[PDB]
């Protein structure tokens, strides 16, 4: 009813950054990525598989220390920050990041929202998903804060009810950005990305194949790559909700939707990225 | 003799669930596997990968605790709670799962019937495959038992021997469905899909790649999935068995019989899905 | 100069065997590999896979407690016995087996030889490799016992120097078989397979692609699985041989031969073996 | 502005070994990598790999006891010397390696620098990379010694800033190794490699896919498996770097440059490599 623009193909194709032959890992950045528990480990893989498919130039992993094991023979490109995510609850970052995402695979407790408190004391783009959203404010700082919840992480975040919520997501994805001065990520069909300056879009790619855990940790490693890699972090935040969606689309082709698993979606991205270029 | 029927393509497509775009996991549910152990700890990773494979919405592995890092690099999506199978044993579940599965990689211990008396006690189907299989019987209660023995469990379930048992396998499992009033999936070649209403058919699919450790654990993940994103349960076990025949069919075309591994079974499942759409 | 014939592809596809419809894992037998240390842990995985990959119905791994955790994201159709090649130093084994392996990633030690006697004892055939070749003789036995040395390893057992036992691979392989009244597969580019009774062959498959470290401990693993589901072991042995030099073959055609690993060989196996139905 | 010539396609096709079929593992020699501590373990994966996909025929690694588990289930090829990188610092190799690389995913520390002592008291060529480079001098001896700086690396080895550097980097290059007495690998687009005896090459190959950690890790094997299998020592190195370079360019035929993985180019090498042949 707000008549909010899809994010089309032809602003993605306008917007994605060339890696030019010039380039060091050090002109795309260091991303940290604050996730994963000994209870839920899957997300970090998940986030971290994620945001190394997505441009930058090195990940820091701080994940709980009996996590690391599990990614290390997958994801050998990482490296780690021995209970990153534990640590930053008790101190200001000392290293520069391009970017950093918390959250996934976290609980959702006053210790990660302590890690949040720190984390954004530094000046680079932030992203807070799963375990890192709560109700909250956010303080002036240089950076954006982007915010990742499907319904029932909004509702926490909020108080609007699911069922009310959904009635009008771009309504109020855009009046909270609005309100809390940050980017909101509203999953779900037709994802709805609000900016605090009041641009608003919605995602035009996906499909039921998303409708499973794990895809939304995959989505947050890849807003944490993409911001490395863009400029303009506004363009990193809708070609990864853009490209994460075109991925399960491609998987539909020869496979069935109820089959996808979220890891996968970065195994197809190096493909469905190369015919947006 | 008793002209059971075929479950036949035809039936399966009929069947088979629609995954629409205003889908979110929730919709498609949370499934709970109880498997795996120290000791035969694989039969986790096989019956995961089979579930997260058939259309639920999340999974929570109950494994025990030295399991767990075994699943999550190749299974990142699940979720745990951690030694479920055992705390099962002493206390009624508190959450509410779409479907349940308990046995795989679980000794034939008491404790085992324990964990299963408790979680009858829930209202979901439920699946006891494995170490969860024995002589007993089953409270009347909200939601389908799925007991799926090959026929040297059968014999342990009812004193029925072996070599009787394969000369009358439709009549004797259909007389024990009746009995128990649980569905029995006698495995073998012409696997058996007894109801405890007197329904039976029997699968087409399936060939002697499917002769080799582990395929029954891929198949206990299999429908649990299905469990989850069926209406009908009777149409989920229906198609989880003949989808998982089908998956060791097209195997054969390029491959010898003799080389299959289980868990290509799950990699090849969304192909073979697609083709039933 | 003795003319030894070639194990040629007709021979082959004439003493394949069939995997028929009316089968169940337990038609194609229980394989005992006894394998992997802590200090030696690949070769239990290499093995286990070319085992699983050939044709048996259910694979135990007795390998050292610690890289139990090592094989089963990758085989988790695979069981185990903890601490089983130690275990067998002990006691004569209680299990029926269709086929035993002893000795890949194992230490070249008495406990070794201990373990070795007591699987003599079972009635079944037995592969030693690696560090269960010692010089010994061999009890008269039910089953034959096939040796896998490569030259260096021939001259472990018998004295004779490798650079006079290359001159004269054929002879010196079917004197020493018919010596120690066991099977003795001499490993290299036309790798010579001896009878006790006499008989030998040559292997016409196989290039350089496969002089790297694995490749033997994957051959370990398909010649236990053949065992497993060949009436014959002889035939078992000589399309084990043959069918894993023609997986290199294969891997040839668009592949450098200098970049070949041993575990792609079990990747191979599948297609290769059905070229040969 | 030194007319630097490139190490191109006809110098590479002219140079590869071929392996013939009457090679053994012994032919192509026994590696040993010093590499991934238990802060970066990833780097001894990513080497390792590089090293076994690049024509050894065995490759130890010393690493770290903790990094073992991590490597074994992606390449159960290797063998390990434990905590090898450690016990390097306290005593001369007894074992006679062809080739040695040190330095990848260890720490920048005096104890690195008494292990980078020991290896080279052997007669082979050694490889120094990451954490074994360092502001130092180097002994006369047998083999050559073959540094792989990136430009910050470079200035901490020679006190020339990096932004000066990129200004004459071949010219800073040749100058270095000529006052080391050592081959230096300068890493970027058109990466240097300058020899001791003043032979200077460009790469022609690569692109900015391989900005991105762990590229460098892959390449470091790449050399240390090439230098098995070339008896030019100089050849191995310069066809390492080029195959290094050539394999992010077929990735880029139909994937993006922002999305490789470094693993991923020794997963491209087996085709890459067949190309050259
Ligand atoms: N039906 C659908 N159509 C298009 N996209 C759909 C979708 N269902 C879910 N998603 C998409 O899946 C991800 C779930 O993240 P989540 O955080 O809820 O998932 P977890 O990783 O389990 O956390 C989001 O990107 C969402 O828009
Ligand atoms: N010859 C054959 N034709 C068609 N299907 C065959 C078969 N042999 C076994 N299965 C099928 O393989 C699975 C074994 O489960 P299992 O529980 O016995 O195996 P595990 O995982 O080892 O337990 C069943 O689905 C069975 O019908
Ligand atoms: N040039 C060649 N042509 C054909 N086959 C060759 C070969 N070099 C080695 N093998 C073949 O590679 C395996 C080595 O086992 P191995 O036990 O020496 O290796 P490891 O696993 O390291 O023990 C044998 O099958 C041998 O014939
Ligand atoms: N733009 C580019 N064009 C061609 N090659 C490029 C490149 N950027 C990096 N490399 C190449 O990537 C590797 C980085 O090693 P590194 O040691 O800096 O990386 P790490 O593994 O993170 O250590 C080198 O081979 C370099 O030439
Ligand atoms: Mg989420
Ligand atoms: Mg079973
Ligand atoms: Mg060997
Ligand atoms: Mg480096």
């Amino acid at each position: 009813a707000m008549n909010v623009p899809f994010w089309t193909e032809e602003h993605v194709r306008a917007t994605l950054p060339e890696r030019d032959a010039e380039s060091h890992k050090g002109t795309y950045g260091t991303a940290l990525l604050l996730a994963g528990s000994d209870d839920m480990p899957g997300a970090a893989l998940l986030a971290g598989l994620g945001a190394m498919r997505s441009g930058l130039g090195k990940l820091v992993i701080g994940t709980s220390e009996n996590v690391i094991p599990l990614i290390v023979p997958v994801l050998p490109e990482a490296t780690y920050w021995r209970d990153g995510w534990k640590k930053a609850a008790d101190a200001q970052l000392e290293e520069t990041y391009r970017a950093i995402a918390i959250g996934p695979g976290l609980p959702q407790t006053e210790s990660v929202q302590q890690a949040v408190d720190h984390v954004l004391t530094a000046d680079c783009p932030v992203i807070l998903d799963a375990g890192a959203l709560a109700k909250r404010t956010y303080p002036k700082r240089e950076g954006p804060v982007i915010l990742t919840p499907h319904p029932g992480e909004f509702f926490r975040m909020t108080g609007v009810p699911v069922n009310e919520l959904q009635k009008k997501r771009a309504e109020y994805a855009k009046e909270w950005a609005a309100q809390l001065q940050t980017v909101i990520v509203l999953k779900g069909n037709q994802t709805v990305i609000a900016f605090p300056d009041g641009d608003c879009w919605l995602n035009p790619t996906g499909n039921g194949a998303l409708a499973k855990g794990g895809t939304g940790d995959t989505l947050t490693g890849m807003i944490l790559g993409m911001l490395c890699c863009h400029e303009d972090p506004k363009h990193a935040v809708l070609n990864a909700v853009y490209l994460h969606g075109a991925c399960a689309e491609l998987w539909t082709d020869e496979h069935s939707a109820h089959t996808l698993l979220a890891h996968e979606l970065s195994d197809i991205l190096p493909r469905v990225w190369k015919r947006f270029e």
